[PDB]
């Protein structure tokens, strides 16, 4: 007990990947649902 490991780098390069694919995911859906309100 009281080892303080650390988490350290790049690990929160996987966590910022998260947020950013899911920012990539939403706007799709976006573009789908504008694109096909157009052919409407």
């Amino acid at each position: 007990k009281k080892n303080s490991y650390s988490y350290g780098w790049s690990f929160y390069f996987g966590a910022l990947s998260f947020i950013i694919a899911e920012m990539v995911g939403v706007l799709a859906v976006h573009m789908f649902i504008d694109r096909h309100k157009q052919l409407t």
